[PDB]
């Protein structure tokens, strides 16, 4: 079944947002693991998992669909202490919601409604899972001071 | 059976306020899993369960009286930080103890053995569990600083 | 992330509508099981613990979209006979059909798609499962007679 | 192995007669359970799955003997209430009773003893389970009255 | 240890009415099940048991009190169909409620705490289990009648 | 609760494409078995149980919203060959995705939200699934030859 | 430890590299998927994983040595039928092979023994897992010819 080409595009700019995502968490779970906090390793290297199943419903998606998908990664801009790179993910994980949030009303636009359900699904990761957890930890900081805070990701 | 006016009166006076502790415990310990305290979570979701069966003995024991129950629960008055919060529930269940037992001596007075040994149940929880436990947790806060206290309870 | 004010204050509707359908199944269950139904104890009991969770999973959304949440259930009414409090019950669950029905379509308008599904859920939950039983207990009644229906529910 | 003529048209009538069936037992099975009547939903689900089976039977046989099995179901004919769905049911079984009583001598007559066989099967299924427990279900409403009977189907 | 006279004699009143307690639901257990009702002989059987611990409490009590326990049971009254007999063990339970109250008051003047204790855990019994179970039978023949009572005792 | 006629006469409409399906499933499945293709069979055999699902949840959800179901199927179309019905079903699964799409449109419009979620599982079922299930086939055909094709269904 | 400045730019190289060919595996083996050929699917997913695993043997190797890992993938090539996807990824796997034995010999010249070493596991995979795999269905497919190739791979 032929997709509508402006969904298929779509599609396609999310996916290399998300191939993106799953490297910046690549990168940074392994610093956090190089500096000792094995707490932030586990939970990040979690996070490259379900950024790479995201990208992978995406791309399953755009191939039944009959489209081509697009595979090179977004840049991605890690950061260098612990706080940089906390807000590095949320800044990029707010990106990802407002990109979501936007196809969804698209492929509402367009009747595509199993690709709308496919990106809600993600949505609601995005929102309640990855970037309220990062919403934590930096609050957590602010309340404990970064010392405590990261001595409790040992 | 029917129960002496004044116990049941009395009752339906407790049972509203244990319907307000437990609906204090609510959002007290979803605001403290909204700040990434999952260990001041578990405890206050506990609190909450145990206050519910609180409300549903004297529910109960009003029913078997004969009464009818009051299902407005009082006001709450929720803290806005995790000390004002642990403050206020402490604040509730010193309410609690004194009107429990006030209710003990009313029910001695009408001869209502058992609604008194209900209520003497709950005044063993309320002082020995619950304000008994928040004393700790304001007392290790002040022996060791709110910041490393936080860190205690991620 | 910061809801859209209109939308967090419209969960705040729902959530004191469902703190009161909590309590309206707590006092129902707890006549039934006074005399001497106790299927009909046991599944409102049931309905208590199912409404609980819909606040709760209200309560948390609100907290995560930045929110303060209201915690004063609505006012219920209780009925005095069985026929009158399956009535009851069924004006109130048919009351929040409406709500959430007004709320989905509220939230599809501001974009806010995660909280739109949360209350999807809710609202197949109150058709399919709440609404229903009640209408199917009443017309039971209808068809085989109130005694035989008090009968069946011992 | 062709099959003769008149026996493969025989089978297809019953074909078409069995599909109804099937689907008479879907929508009253559906309609019981719609009422709150689950032991009624269950028997008649049960019911169901027996028809499909017979349909089954009888296609793989009419393909087995290089015929062209017609799907097109007779209509169907519900009832509206508890003992006017009953009734219908017996009546259509009654009628595939017949029905199948003539294919075996049909199929005696042109010697067809294993397509006799199959249909004896139907047969007996059609007398001794299907038609059978309607007529007591109609026998139980005359002896306890309809409420009572209502009442035991819940 | 010698207990206060007054306490031994009183305990001594609740001790022949406990026997008879036992005996009452003895013979209505037995003519319960004498007509068929084996639901009936099976919760008053479980009440005959139930009596003759809360004898043989008081029993043992009185012995260790340096007393002498009276054995002759108070004089029974049992009913003659179903309603009456349940009447007839509800007032003797409201009796047993009685007297429990005025022991406990007794108890306490005379300082004998544990004597007290005892009496308390079986006012609980017969107000929450034993009296309650009877008014709800009662009930439950209000409002479905009967003969639907007596047909769910079977 | 009564639905909106326009929805309820469009989930009719659903419901007998949904019998239909299921029916040329069942002839399709038994076709293949009979030519001796086991694994033809048992894809399709499931395909005709998953559409009496689709079916089935119409039928409820017509009869929750207190419509009378529609129960004749539609008319069906076999193939007489591999590469016909293959094509055959891929023509019905791809009117049957149109419908439903129209469906959910329709139901939006309505405020029908749980009617739409029902269609909108049933809509990625039938492009993920169904569909492309034998889209993939017909393209094996035409990559390897029906002769091989036919081989590897055995 | 701080590694030599021209290994750790040379590990960055092959980084980008084995970031390449996870993602060249990640679409061939999902475009596999979408064609229906299941074992081409699990063979390319599998060697996906084992690419990732590549990738962050060298980051960690990076990390350790006290560089900044470059997390841009290289272009990759995918095929747009079976034979041009595997040797898009025999030529991918080829360039590999070399790249990683320039990188032994610079590591043997500056002494970094065991960044060698980590080489050397990756060019055994290279060289008689990932390459020899593609050399062998590129054969069978001149053995037996593409189609009954492709009928294999189902
Ligand atoms: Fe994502
Ligand atoms: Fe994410
Ligand atoms: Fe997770
Ligand atoms: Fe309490
Ligand atoms: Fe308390
Ligand atoms: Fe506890
Ligand atoms: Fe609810
Ligand atoms: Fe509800
Ligand atoms: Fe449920
Ligand atoms: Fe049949
Ligand atoms: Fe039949
Ligand atoms: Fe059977
Ligand atoms: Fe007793
Ligand atoms: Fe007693
Ligand atoms: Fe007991
Ligand atoms: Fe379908
Ligand atoms: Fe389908
Ligand atoms: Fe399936
Ligand atoms: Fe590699
Ligand atoms: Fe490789
Ligand atoms: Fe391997
Ligand atoms: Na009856």
């Amino acid at each position: 079944m032929q997709g509508h080409p402006e969904v298929i595009d779509y599609l396609n700019t999310l996916l290399t947002g998300e191939l993106a995502a799953r490297d910046q968490y690549f990168i940074h779970s392994r610093m956090y693991e190089d500096w000792g906090f094995s707490k932030l390793y586990e939970r990040l290297n979690h996070e490259m998992e379900e950024e790479t199943q995201h990208a992978d419903a995406l791309l399953r998606r755009i191939l039944l669909l009959e489209g081509t998908p697009r595979m090179r990664p977004d840049d991605i801009h890690p950061g260098t202490t612990v706080p940089e790179m906390l807000e590095a993910d949320l800044k990029l994980e707010r990106h990802v919601r407002a990109a979501l949030a936007k196809g969804i009303a698209l492929c509402e636009q367009h009747k595509d409604f199993v690709s709308r359900d496919i990106l809600k699904a993600q949505l609601a990761d995005t929102e309640e899972d990855h970037a309220y957890w990062l919403e934590q930890q930096l609050g957590l900081i602010a309340r404990m001071g970064l010392e405590n805070y990261l001595q409790s990701q040992i």
